[PDB]
Formats: structure tokens, sequence, C-alpha cells
């Protein structure tokens, strides 16, 4: 089911034709932009694709390394440009986090290139033995880098990730904060999870924020940061800065 | 680029379309049928399920979506008068549901003039004896059964063994990079020969160029689908492109 | 050490047992019920499902196994006169089946004298609105619902959200290594508090020593299960050990 | 559901208390033992456990590396002892095969220690991008080592493994060869898969062989090797040699 040919896709992947888009994260209290989530895009001849569409091809073309490298290097340059005023996250699959060979290169590339290590966040995606991953992370954390995890509680074994990795930020996906006017159990669950994160000394980002009634509830349940359409879809850095002259 | 609100409103309004991807006979080069593929028509855009499937999940709307696809495909099969087949994708969990299949079975019995022209494409492929019972009850009406993405994921040979599969579909990557992949060519022919020995036929999806066609034709693949013929289209546009339709 | 032939013959002969693992009240230290656990009695040995589950799969015998467990547990609940609860493990795919649950529901209605003493333990944990409907219909009889291995695998918080869960069970590793795991202790209390705020209770499985008991008791865990009390036993042996039973 | 306590298990894993058992593989034609499958066991205080029971604990105790190392070293010593007359396989999870860091150590340990590299078989279990795995394998294959894969067609994406890894031997599990008197489709499937393996220039091992009627069918469909109860359950090397004075 494709509006465009697989061929046009595969040639874009060979051109290493990626774009990094950014979605603002806002402080729940001050409503100020505190950083961005980096979200890779593939620019083809006729359009721009999101990872959910072109994933299959990248694996089959064994291009996953190129893409990660792109994401990390582009993000590091972007953080450097913003004078340390904003954090930027990159999505790194659990497989990659658990690879010492990758995580050693990343540590090295970060140490050499990133002027503001405290403004990078590794966001663990596509979530086994956790000790190697734990060590990989701890080494990059030694530089000042933050660590988050996506899909909390939807994804695999979120509690074990939380227990055995050095997580700073828990991110929740859109379903987690939907239906709340008519969902007392989910209101209780959210509050339990937020207070747990805080008692672990971390913070929570709720993605998929769509409306002000959600903002009201989440602010009252002590969610630290928001992300979602209500603030901004993901955009080129260019269009962020045109929208938010702050940045 | 669009809100989840926008997607929600569409699904809540059952705002679906069924597009069609033509299937072409490797021997005659004539269109012989279509893969039916569902889409969400939101206020500003059109989405494929993957861009909203989990939102379908949130809203408990897979059944409503499943009725839309069966109802729509049957109406179009009828309208085409037995000249073309149309497949509908049914998740394996629905295929296993005695409840849903009896419902579907009685629906086809009641409304489908040309049951040999319906194909149930089993997608999202676990337990099997009940699924096999369900599937045979409808095939007794004349309906055909296929399975997609053969080779990919869990238990392809197991489904093939256990279910009354008429047609095996492969994905775009099964036929990718063949100019240097001797091993895959060996594999493809072996599978085509296997399907043929089991009384069935093969549809390779993802056909992108003539070079592929030459090889697959030589390997005795029975049908092609892919951007090289046509990407998925609404039937009105299908009809513009193909006067035979 | 045994043949697949031996396993086959057992399953074909429906040669099953139901063992019981006691559940102990953290407050009173009294046995309050049992987790029912199925076993295959082969001509020479006794196996846990994992050592034959896929052989169960081959032979299409999960339903036959599912009837044995429900029938047996109900007979024992009746025989114990409402003094103890007994849980049965039901796969999530059966819990989702409107067909199977109505069957079970009418079965309990007909045969179980003490429905508040049955517990359906949802195991092997996807779609949920139908599962929630199925589960509520039987809970209307008085039956309780639990879920095992909370924390482990997919969507624990999702099942908790969406299903009428009375009891959350954790596995042995949720409570493992706590002498140096400050983070897990924080997590455990948070979950116990969560369950309590949702009107439910918690069973920690895998309890192996007194040190664990001291901590879990302080964390307000409601029930314990584990080798520290008793491994799984047939009821005749349960009765030898526990005169209160 | 344990007949023994988790504690007794976890202490055995800490003692690195493993045994390697062996299940004969027999040539379909000559009915001669040609090699063994190595199958790890955990010896505890009161019993001896198979991997299906104690897996959970090994991961939670992050002992997977110890166990693999045990399996490889024990197997290498055993092959050396048998004068090159028999092959022995070791099960290595797909994760480990795709780890260059592990596969480099294994290559090094093999080159240093194994006198008969042609008598070792890496059997890929617990079956993503395949190019790294492909390379890892190719390097060990450069020493003479063979490569097989388990669970053919039951496991994940068996066809892609077959396509993109340098596989020598395809192994099928017990279900694949069950019900054959009353299964024409499966008879056709088996034959298709065997001839495919041969056309790829490999060989097939059918495990789960239980009776002579199976032997008759599989021999006639050109299966190269047999394994299963009909010949021998897995045993200590000691009990193999007492049973088969050949070895």
């Amino acid at each position: 089911a494709m509006d465009i040919s697989s061929t046009e896709i595969w040639d874009a992947i060979r051109r290493n034709s990626y774009l990094l888009y950014y979605q603002p994260k806002v402080d729940a209290k001050t409503n100020k932009i505190i950083g961005f989530e980096g979200l890779v895009r593939l620019k083809t001849a006729t359009t721009i694709l999101a990872p959910i569409d072109f994933f299959d091809d990248i694996v089959l073309l064994n291009a996953t390394r190129e893409m990660q490298d792109f994401v990390a290097e582009t993000a590091i340059k972007q953080i450097n440009q913003l004078g340390g005023r904003f954090s930027i996250s990159i999505n790194i699959p659990a497989h990659y986090v658990a690879s010492s060979t990758y995580m050693t290169f990343l540590h090295d590339y970060v140490k050499e290139h990133l002027k503001y290590p405290e403004c990078l966040e590794i966001e663990i995606i596509e979530r086994t033995e956790l000790a190697i991953a734990d060590k990989n992370l701890r080494k990059i954390k030694d530089l000042g880098v933050k660590v988050s995890m996506d899909d909390f509680g939807k994804g695999y074994s979120s509690l074990a990730y939380l227990r055995s990795l050095p997580i700073d930020i828990v991110k929740t996906d859109m379903s987690f904060i939907a239906l709340l006017k008519t969902d007392r159990k989910q209101q209780i669950i959210i509050r339990a999870i937020v207070n747990l994160c805080h008692d672990l000394g971390g913070k929570v980002v709720t993605e998929g924020v769509e409306d002000m009634e959600q903002v009201e509830k989440l602010r009252e349940m002590k969610v630290d940061y928001f992300q979602g359409y209500y603030f901004s879809r993901p955009l080129p850095m260019e269009e962020i800065k045109q929208k938010y002259s702050i940045v």
C-alpha cells in the first residue's frame, strides 16, 4: 500500500537523504519551550516520509547505521548552535543502546563534538539482559548526557527498563493521556506513575497532548513536560524558529 | 502534520475508503482482480492503517472497520459482475474468531452474487484448527483464501500446512535485489514450485520494474502486483486508467 | 528423558492433574486460597505445561486442557465449602473469546456453589473491549479476576486500565535482589499503592525467604506465594501438610 | 510452578554449575553417528535442569555470558578429545551471533584452542538487520567451522535467515515431521524444503525423530541426518560412550 514506489524510497536511502525534524517539549508550569525531540524524516523525490513508513527498507538495505549516525551528528550540530539553551533528544533503538561497539563510538563522537553534553538526551526506543545496556548508558551519562525511554508501559517490560537502566525521563505516548474525562482508573494510574518517577528522582514527558483540558489535568498531576499537537507538530528547525522567535 | 483529534473524528465518523491495487496475470498481462486496501478519510487527509491503526485500537473500532471493508468490497465485486476478484485483508485473530467468520459467512451468502470473486487475505499472522474450520465453511460458498507476506514473520510454512490456503502472497523484499542474489532466486523458485505442488498459486507484491518481471515470469509466478503496474487507487480512478474495467 | 510419544499418549488420554500452590495472607499468616496449576501425568513422569505446551499446540488440545482445569478447580472449591479460593489460569486469547467465556460463565452458574471462591488468572498477555465485557459477565456471578506477572511483558498498565482486575500478581523477579535495589523497592511500593488505589490487592509470587517477607509486609503486599510457604502440591498432600485445609 | 525453589537455582548459576549434554545425530543412509548436538544443563543440589526451566534466572542474573563461554569451552575440549571423528554443535542465540564483540572473542578462542575447526557447528537459536551477523559468521567460517539454524520455519523469518546468512545446515523441530501418515501437504512441504537446502548446497537435520515409520519417510525424502528419541535422548558424554562404544 504505497502512494509512492519502493524504488524512489530505496534511492533516497542510498543518497542518505534524511532530515531531522524537531517537536517542542514545553515546561508544564511556565509553558516555556525547554527542548525538542529530534524525529528523523526521509526526503524523497516527491515527498517527505516519517520512520513508520520507510523502516522496512532501511533494515533490508542495512542502512540503520547511516541513519543513526545522521541523527546523532545533525542533533549535535543543532545543540551546539543553540548555545546550550535547549536540549535535543535522539531516538536510539534498544539494540543500539545495548551495543558496546556502537555506544563506544557514540561516546567518542559526543566527547569530541558536542559542546553542551547536558543538552543531549538519548531516548531509548524499540524496547533481555540489561547490564550491558546499563553500562553503555552510564558511560555516556558520565559526560552529562540525559537518558529517557519512550512508550512507557505500552512497550516491552517498561518497569524493568525503569528498574535496571539509568533513566532520567519517562515519556508516555498518546493513548496514556486520552479519554481522561471518563477514565478515573487512568487518572489514578497516571498520578501513580508520575509520583513514582519523581520518587525515583526523574521527570515525566507526556506526548500526544492535544487540548487544554488535558493540560489542566496533567499539570495538576505533576507532569513535568508536554509534547503534542496543541503546542506544535514536528517541524524543520527553520519553521520552528519562524514560529517561536525565542529559539 | 495532522492532529490525533482529526484522526479520531474521522474514525468516529467511520470515514473510510477502500482503494484497489490491480493484480495482473503473468501469462496474459491482463488485470484479473484487485487487492482491497482500507484508508481513513480525515477532514484534510487520507491515511493508510499503519498511520492510524493504533488509534483504531484506542477507539475499539477494528470491527467497524472490518464491516466497512467486507461490505464495500462485496458491493464492488457485485458491480463488476464477476469479471474481477477483490480481496479483503482479515487479521488472523478475526479469522480465528468463530463468531466473526460465521457472521461474515452468512453475510457473503446473503449479499455476494459472485463468491468465487471474493478473496480473504489473512494478514497479521499461534492456534489453528478453529481458523481452518472457519475458513473452510466460507470456502464452501466459493470464496478463495490467501496469505500475505509469505516468508516474513512467524510460521509461514505452518499456516500453509494447516490452513486451506489457495494463494500465497510475498512482499516487496522477497523479490528485491535479485540481480546478485542467487540464493533468493533459488528460494523463490522453490516456493513457487511448492505452492504449485500444493494446488495453489503465487502473487508477488512490490513489482517495481521490467527486470523483475522477466525473472518472476521465468520462475512461473502466477500474478504480479506493484507500483510498476499501478499503486493503490480509488475505483473511479482505476476505471479511468483501465477501460477494460 | 522421555519420548514425545509418551507426552502424546498422555495428552491424548487427557491425563492431567491440577496441583495447588497456597496463598498466604500477609496479615494473618493463614492460607487463604490456592493457585491452581495444571500438570501432565505421563506414563512415567509429571510435567509442567512449558515442558509440553507446544505439544498441546500440535494436538489441538488447549480447549480440552482448559475444560479439565475449570471442571477440576470447581469441584475442589465446592469440596472445600467456600473456605478457600482457587484460581485457574486462562490465556488472554480465551479470555477474549466470547464463545469460550459464555460457555465458562454458564458452567460456573450451573456447577459452582461458591462463585466468590473462583478466580480467573489471566495469563499469556492486543484488543480489550470484548475481553472486558466477557470478564464482567462472569464477575456478575461473583468470580474474581487477577493477572499474573505484572511488570513483565506487554501492556501491564493497559490491562490494568482496561480490564476489571481485582488482583495483580507479580513474578519471582519483581521481588528478587531487594537488599541492594532501592529503585525496585520504590517501584514495588508504588505498584502496591496503585493497586490499592484502584480497589484491588496484590499477590507477590516467588517468595523464598523471611527477609523478603519482612520487606513486602512493610510495603503492604496483601498476599504471598512461594517456595518459602509451599511449592505446588496435589491436594491430598496439601491436606497432609495443612490440617486447617 | 516449581518443584524446586528459585534460590537453589540461582545458587547453581552462581557456582557456574553447568553440564553439557549431547544428543547424537545419525546419517540417514548409513545410520552411523556423525556428530552431536551440545545441550546445556544446569546441575543443582537436587536435580539437573534443562534451559527451558532456568532461562529466566540466567537473564535476571545476567549470567548469559558465563553460560555461553561454558558451552563453547566444554564443546571445544570435547571435540579435541574425539580426534576429529565427530562434530559437536553449540547453541548461540541470534543476539550473540550478531555481536561482533562476542563473535570476535569466539573466533579468537576457536583459533587458539580448537584443533578440529571443521568439527564445530554454531547452531543459531532464539531467532533484524543481518549483515553484521553475516560478517560475524563468515569470519568464523573462514576457520572451517560450520553454521546451522534451528526451528526452521517455526522460528522467526526462517526464509530470510536462509537467504542472508551463510547457513550450512537447516534443522527442523519435532512438529515438522509429526502426523505424516495423514499429512500429504506436510509431505510435500518437507520435500520442497529438503530439495531447496540441497539446491542451496546445504544439508538438513530433522530433530524429534521418534519412530521407524518416520525414518522410512524422511530417508525417502532425502533428509541427510536424524536426531531424536528413536536413536538417543541427550546424555552425558560418559553415558554416550557406554551406549555407543564407537564414540
